[PDB]
């Protein structure tokens, strides 16, 4: 599913992400942005041989089970293809434990790159949150 920039920030806001660890829902949103263009289907391979998964492009290496990955974790305990569902949940909940990881959102490669600084409040402007 390829969201919207509103309804993600919405669906984002529900499941308890506006200011999680210190980070306003516009962070959130322009990592998804910027992450996987707002498509939930998103996978990228790294040459690492891991692969990013989702909205949030979450790494096979440490947070999901994809079967390919070896010697990899699976913290988030789920399957990979969980984080592709149309429903965010999964990604939310394992995007949770990683911005409690210690690095907060730097995990993010984009975040941190071009959201990180940013006027992210201009990702929810607009919005009926
Ligand atoms: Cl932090
Ligand atoms: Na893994």
């Amino acid at each position: 599913k390829v969201f919207g920039r509103c309804e993600l920030a919405a669906a984002m806001k529900r499941h308890g992400l506006d200011n999680y660890r210190g980070y306003s829902l516009g962070n959130w949103v322009c990592a998804a942005k910027f992450e996987s263009n707002f498509n939930t289907q998103a996978t990228n391979r790294n040459t690492d041989g891991s692969t990013d998964y989702g909205i949030l492009q979450i790494n096979s290496r440490w947070w999901c089970n994809d079967g390919r990955t070896p010697g990899s974790r699976n913290l988030c305990n789920i399957p990979c293809s969980a984080l592709l569902s149309s429903d965010i949940t999964a990604s939310v909940n394992c995007a949770k434990k990683i911005v409690s990881d210690g690095n907060g959102m730097n995990a993010w490669v984009a975040w941190r790159n071009r959201c990180k600084g940013t006027d992210v409040q201009a990702w929810i402007r607009g919005c009926r949150l």
